[PDB]
């Protein structure tokens, strides 16, 4: 039997979890020994992972706790914690793609005879990520879309949107997107088209979903992928677009989706851009209309346009963290298959990939 331990989250405002109550009980049905740590920040009721038979520890106890536990978490350890790490983690590590002080995160490992599997690298048997928080990236940035849209509607241009809180359950944030949304409508507003760039992946999957449970129908949404951007940007369905919804990360040098000369136009229908993928270290951003990574408590920024009506960009690297239980139930399943594999981890390829990108990484050092 394998023994899982839940470590509770420390970064300020994080609570999603890489194991839910429904993973848990799924993993002890399989006869896992499962720990999960009281945390406050969770976005679950410990009450939850009790009743799935999770048997309950204190914050940080992983720290102290038998070597044989695996260790398992989202967020990378804090900076500051100088100690051996000792036991085998599941987390992002961010540590394998020269980040600060990548070396010492490794030696922490080293010196403690640990093991890191980065969930970031996690690949399955056909070499796609095993999991990753893209459809609800892609849900939670279209729902603030269509937000700022609405906004934009019923509010002088001196006004921005408020400050974003995150909510318990989806059908909680459609409720107040559909109202937002329905109300804009009713002041005779045009009804927006939505032009989403990677509308087919998860990403535009979840952004379609929003848009679809928020009453605005496919006649309205121009889903563009790969074949759509082929031709080359600049693209004017963009400004021609009400809403503009970006569902893919790219940073190879290619021509720009728009730029600001295309969107000095008196004529621009276009309102607001969601870049769910924004990333200001990307170094070729082919949304080159911002420099402000937006946050939920400031979450849109003005593009200076010379003409048009206003405009704004959301770029949140934390979309996800806007339905936090949605966003954790669908990485935990996606994580799943491969948990169950742990008790053969030695020979499984999910976890020899991992352990022996680990052992190159550190190699490095
Ligand atoms: N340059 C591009 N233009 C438009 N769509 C793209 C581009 N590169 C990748 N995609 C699509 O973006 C989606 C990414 O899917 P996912 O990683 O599942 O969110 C896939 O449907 C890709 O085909």
């Amino acid at each position: 039997a394998v023994t899982l331990h839940l470590r509770a989250e420390t970064k300020p405002l994080e609570a999603r979890a890489a194991l839910t109550p429904t993973t848990v009980k799924k993993l002890i049905a399989k006869g896992f020994k499962i720990y999960v740590e009281d945390s406050p920040q969770s976005t679950f009721n410990i009450n939850e992972y009790r009743q799935a038979g999770a048997i309950i520890v204190p914050a940080g106890s992983w720290k102290t706790a038998p070597r044989d536990r695996i260790i398992i978490g989202l967020k990378e350890m804090p900076e500051t914690d100088t100690f051996p790490l000792v036991h085998e983690h599941i987390q992002f590590a961010h540590c394998y793609k020269d980040q600060a002080g990548w070396q010492n995160v490794l030696m922490r490992f080293i010196k403690g005879h640990g093991t890191l599997y980065d969930l970031e690298f996690l690949e399955n048997d056909q070499g796609r990520r095993v999991a990753a928080f893209g459809f609800y990236a892609g849900f939670a940035g279209a729902a603030l879309g269509v937000r700022d849209w609405a906004f934009k509607q019923t509010h002088s241009d001196d006004e921005d949107l408020p400050a974003v809180s995150p909510y318990p359950n989806e059908k909680a944030l459609v409720k107040d997107v559909t109202k937002d949304y329905k109300e804009a409508l009713a002041t005779g507003a045009r009804k927006p088209t939505v032009l989403i760039i990677g509308a087919l992946g998860r990403c535009g999957s979840g952004a379609i979903d929003l848009l679809h449970k928020v009453g605005i129908p496919d006649a309205n949404i121009l889903k563009w992928d790969i074949k759509e951007t082929s031709r080359g940007g600049p693209f004017d369905e963009i400004p021609q677009a009400d809403i503009f919804i970006n569902c893919i990360y790219l940073s190879k040098p290619i021509a720009p989706f728009t730029n600001m000369e295309k969107l000095n136009n008196p004529n621009r229908r276009l309102r607001t851009v969601v870049d769910v993928s924004a990333d200001t270290t990307n170094p070729h951003n082919p949304i080159p209309i911002y420099t402000v990574a937006t946050v939920f408590n400031k979450p849109t920024v003005l593009v200076p346009t010379t003409a048009g009506p206003k405009l704004s960009v959301i770029s949140i690297d934390h979309l996800p963290s806007l339905l936090p239980r949605e966003a954790s139930e669908f990485f935990s399943h996606d994580l799943l298959p491969s948990l169950e594999l742990l008790p053969q981890r030695k020979t499984a390829p999910v976890w020899v990939r991992a352990k022996k990108l680990f052992d190159r990484h550190c190699a490095r050092v």
